[PDB]
C-alpha cells in the first residue's frame, strides 16, 4: 500500500495497551514503513491460503478481541527487528532489509506458529493448549531467527542440524524477551501457553527436564519423530546456552556464567560465520569455541566458559 505513515493504538493478546505502526490510504493499514522495507501484517480469516489480506482498520485503534493477535504479531515483529539491527547490526532477516510479512488468524484453533520460508504465520490456538500465539515474544522472537538462519548457517531441518537450527531460535528468542524487558525468562512460550495453568511453559532453558527433553548428550533421542527430536535433543543445545550465560553446575562440571550479551554475540557469530547447513553438536561447539577465541581471546575466560558449558551437557 502507499499512503502516510502514522500511529495507531490497540491491545495485544495480553490485555496491554501498545501503540503501532500503521499507514493511511482510506484504511489504516497494519503496515509499518519505519522499519526497513516494511512489516505488514494479514488477516488469514481462519483459512489457510496465505498471506491472506494486508490488515486494514477504519479508524486507527485497535481494541477489538480479534484485533489483538494482529497487534501483538505486529508490534513484536518491529521489537525483532529492533532488536537485530540494534545489537547485531543486521538489517532484517536476509541482512539486506527485507520486508517482514505475518498472518494471523491462521486456520481454526492451530496450537502452532512458524516461519515457512516466506513469511510468519500464527494460529490462534484453542484456548486450552493455548491463546494466539503472537502475545508472546519468544514465540515471535524464534519464529523470525529461523529466517535469519535460513539465510544465513541454513541448517537442515533434521537431526543434530534441526535440532541446532531449533536452540538458535529459542536461545534468541529468549535474549530478544530480554532485551524489551517483557517479564523476562529462560522459559520458552510461557505468556501463550496453559491460559488455565500457572507457572508453566513449553520448554524451558534452564532446565529441559522439566518438561521431559534432555539435558546431557547422553540422554539424546536417536528415533524418528519430530524430524529426529528437533523439539527434543535442543533442550541439550539450550542447556549449554543457559549455563554459558548465567553459570552453574551440571552433572558435577562448573561453568562461570558470561552474561547474555556475549553468550549472543557468541552465537550470532557462530551462525553467522562458522555453521554450515550439516553442522552437528560437535561441529557447532567447535564454531562457538572459535567465535569467542576470534572475540575475546583464546586465553579468555570467555573461551573458557563456552568449553565448560559444552563439556558439562557432555558434547565433544
Ligand atoms: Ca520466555
Ligand atoms: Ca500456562
Amino acid at each position: 500500500i502507499t499512503g502516510t505513515s502514522t500511529v495507531g493504538v490497540g491491545r495485544g493478546v495480553l490485555g496491554d495497551q501498545k501503540n503501532i505502526n500503521t499507514t493511511y490510504s482510506t484504511y489504516y493499514y497494519l503496515q509499518d514503513n519505519t522499519r526497513g522495507d516494511g512489516i505488514f501484517t494479514y488477516d488469514a480469516k481462519y483459512r489457510t491460503t496465505l498471506p491472506g489480506s494486508l490488515w486494514a482498520d477504519a479508524d486507527n485503534q485497535f481494541f477489538a478481541s480479534y484485533d489483538a493477535p494482529a497487534v501483538d504479531a505486529h508490534y513484536y515483529a518491529g521489537v525483532t527487528y529492533d532488536y537485530y539491527k540494534n545489537v547485531h547490526n543486521r538489517l532484517s532477516y536476509d541482512g539486506n532489509n527485507a520486508a517482514i510479512r505475518s498472518s494471523v488468524h491462521y486456520s481454526q484453533g492451530y496450537n502452532n506458529a512458524f516461519w515457512n520460508g516466506s513469511e510468519m504465520v500464527y494460529g490462534d490456538g484453542d484456548g486450552q493448549t493455548f491463546i494466539p500465539l503472537s502475545g508472546g515474544i519468544d514465540v515471535v522472537a524464534h519464529e523470525l531467527t529461523h529466517a535469519v538462519t535460513d539465510y544465513t548457517a541454513g541448517l537442515i531441518y533434521q537431526n543434530e542440524s534441526g535440532a541446532i537450527n531449533e536452540a538458535i531460535s529459542d536461545i534468541f528468542g529468549t535474549l530478544v524477551e530480554f532485551y524489551a524487558n517483557k517479564n523476562p525468562d529462560w522459559e520458552i512460550g510461557e505468556d501463550v501457553y496453559t491460559p488455565g495453568i500457572s507457572g508453566d511453559s513449553l520448554r524451558s532453558m534452564s532446565d529441559p527436564a522439566k518438561y521431559g527433553d534432555p539435558d546431557h548428550y547422553s540422554k539424546r533421542y536417536t528415533g524418528t519423530q519430530d524430524n529426529g527430536g528437533v523439539h527434543i535433543n535442543s533442550g541439550i543445545i539450550n542447556k549449554a546456552a543457559y549455563l554459558i550465560s548465567q553459570g552453574g553446575t551440571h552433572y558435577g562440571v562448573s561453568v562461570v556464567g558470561i552474561g547474555r550479551d556475549k553468550l549472543g554475540k557468541i552465537f550470532y557469530r557462530a551462525l553467522t560465520q562458522y555453521l554450515t547447513p550439516t553442522s552437528n553438536f560437535s561441529q557447532l561447539r567447535a564454531a562457538a569455541v572459535q567465535s569467542a577465541t576470534d572475540l575475546y581471546g583464546s586465553t579468555s575466560q570467555e573461551v573458557a566458559s563456552v568449553k565448560q558449558a559444552f563439556d558439562a551437557v557432555g558434547v565433544k
